[PDB]
């Protein structure tokens, strides 16, 4: 404990000699305190071009503005062995056609001159240049080689920025999770890496079309706050499949920072409270995403364990119980993994019958507790696969004019158009407000065409921007280009869609179909409105002033893909 937080609070103490004190008016009752030292806005061209959204206030409000502090009780000992013994059969199938290794200098720089989130001289692009860094990098390195830690400390504030070494040294033992797709859907068969918005939709249809009982979509209430160390110790498991250095690396990144943080805090009584934790996720953690799902899919097999009847009680797992759950996990684990959908705390599960809404002892005593449900109310399913939410989006089956079947994702039209009209950080010139603008429009296009409002918008804002400005962005992001709208559509839901059998290109826009009128004013559209009216009828108008603003460059007019413009 101390031995290994210790050095970490030492440095920092020694670094601010001139301010340390032992304050006894500290907040904090579950995280260990140690003492204290001294120290949106919204995108213009996007509201120009949504006018009648100005006085909708789920939009306006969007872009205006005690569960870290808590204790989960260590599970039972029947629970703790079905964990492991999960763990340890799930690690070995995502193991079976993967390669753990190290990532390297050269991989973790491109993604610094990409300007990828690496939470971290000026900034990150900067420090990567310089050889001084690199041997810093080195001392921390080998201090984890030799079983402690010295600079590895997360800065509470939505990520815990560290150094960019650390940063470094958790990207080498652990981003292989990330960039060699180990929760794809192809190598964890509930995993969807990399899938792609336009992918999950036909995942969850394929789900559907299991024997079984309802579609379940529990959300878990504070998923990282309701991490135990016991799950934290199934997760460095990965460790038992690695070797030579990338194991030594990687058993002290899960030691070391993971299974012992260490955080400064700010405190407005403004102190920076050095505070420490075992368990929990907290933030920090560049591999969050990839642990979540591995723990969500070991929870929600266990699940599925406890309604077939596989184990009869949690306090206590029987030897023969325990052969007959290892022996469940080999005859039938990879059946139940391909029953789920799985992205980090969320999930949806078609269980073998509808005794799963009733098994609730293992995932209450996981720590698992369910959002806005009494702990043993059962859970209520989804009948239809076009009403189950999963990651913030609901899917269509949509019939084009020819008869082949997209299906779309969807969410309140009020959320994307908030979304979209909010831009995080400052510096902003106009060039680079309009790309970003611009980007969201390609989205809209792509994902979701077949909302009237969001087709007319972004054709609106991709006329009213520079036809060879750059979409820029501070799993498939297949927007971002400047490759005709039209030819990426046809890509991505014709060419490379493995649902859809005929592969005829669609050779214009009016080909592709709008959700129901009805469908489209459910989900939020304003068409029918006398504001929207008005707004579509005069839409060159606000093209115009947002092409007078930006000045005399070269513009496309793509209202004419649309059939009413169409003259
Ligand atoms: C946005 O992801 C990251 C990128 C880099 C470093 C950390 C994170 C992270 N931490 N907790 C969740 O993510
Ligand atoms: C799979 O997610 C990632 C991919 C790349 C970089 C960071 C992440 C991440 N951040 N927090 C959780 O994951
Ligand atoms: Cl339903
Ligand atoms: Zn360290
Ligand atoms: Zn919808």
């Amino acid at each position: 404990n101390l031995d290994i937080i210790g050095k970490r609070i030492e440095k920092i103490k020694q670094e601010h000699e001139t301010s340390w004190h032992y304050d006894q008016d500290h907040p904090y009752k579950t995280w260990a305190y140690h003492g204290s030292y001294e120290t949106s806005m919204v995108n213009g061209v996007v509201r120009l071009l949504t006018k009648p959204w100005d006085i909708i206030p789920m939009v306006t409000q969007m872009a205006m503005t005690e569960k870290v502090d808590t204790r989960t009780q260590e599970p039972k000992e029947g629970t703790k062995k079905l964990m492991k013994i999960t763990a340890e059969w799930l690690w070995k199938e995502l193991g079976k056609k993967k390669t753990p290794r190290m990532c390297t200098r050269e991989e973790f720089t491109r993604k610094v001159r990409s300007n990828a989130a690496l939470g971290a001289w000026k900034s990150a692009r900067e420090a990567v240049e310089d050889s001084g860094f690199w041997e810093l990098v080195d001392k921390e390195r080998n201090l984890h080689l030799e079983g402690k830690c010295e600079t590895c400390v997360y800065n509470m504030m939505a990520i815990w920025y560290m150094w960019l070494g650390a940063r470094f040294l958790e990207f080498e033992a652990l981003g292989f999770l990330n960039e060699d797709h180990w929760f794809s859907r192809e190598n964890s068969l509930s995993g969807v890496e990399g899938e792609g918005l336009h992918k999950l939709g036909y995942i969850l249809r394929d789900v559907s079309k299991k024997e079984g009982g309802a579609m379940y979509a529990d959300d878990t209430a504070g998923w990282d706050t309701r991490i135990t160390l016991e799950d934290l110790k199934n997760e460095e498991m990965v460790t038992n499949h690695m070797e030579g250095e990338h194991k030594k690396l990687a058993e002290a990144i899960f030691k070391l920072t993971y299974q012992n943080k260490v955080v400064r805090v700010q405190r407005p009584t403004t102190v920076m409270d050095i505070i420490s934790r075992r368990d929990q996720r907290g933030s920090g953690q560049v591999v969050t995403y990839g642990l979540n799902t591995f723990t969500n899919m070991e929870a929600q097999l266990i699940r599925q364990m406890e309604g077939e009847g596989v184990f009869k009680s949690i306090q206590h797992l029987t030897v023969t119980e325990e052969i007959a759950v290892k022996n469940w996990l080999v005859r039938v684990g990879r059946e139940r993994l391909s029953r789920m959908a799985i992205s980090g705390d969320d999930c949806v599960v078609k269980p073998l019958d509808d005794r799963f809404a009733s098994a609730l002892t293992a995932l209450n005593d996981m720590g698992k507790v369910r959002k806005d449900i009494q702990q043993w109310e059962p859970s209520r399913g989804w009948n239809d696969w076009t009403q189950v939410p999963f990651c913030s989006h609901h899917f269509h089956e949509l019939i084009m004019k020819d008869g082949r079947v997209l299906v779309v994702p969807c969410r309140n039209q009020d959320e994307l158009i908030g979304r979209a009209r909010i831009s995080q950080g400052a510096g902003w010139s106009l060039r680079e407000t309009a790309c970003l603008g611009k980007s969201y429009a390609q989205m809209w296009s792509l994902m979701y065409f077949h909302r009237r409002d969001l087709r007319l918008a972004a054709n609106a804002i991709c006329s009213a921007v520079p036809s060879h400005w750059v979409p820029t962005s501070r799993a498939t992001h297949e927007w971002m280009t400047t490759e005709d709208m039209l030819t990426v559509w046809n890509r991505v839901w014709i060419q490379e869609n493995p649902w859809m059998e005929d592969k005829t290109p669609v050779e214009s826009w009016e080909e592709i179909p709008y959700l129901g009128k009805r469908e489209d004013q459910w989900c939020g559209s304003l068409i029918g409105l006398t504001s929207r009216a008005t707004w579509a009828k005069n839409i060159q108008t606000a093209i115009n002033q947002v092409r007078s603003l930006i000045g005399n460059e070269e513009y496309t007019d793509y209202m004419p893909s649309m059939k009413r413009f169409r003259r």
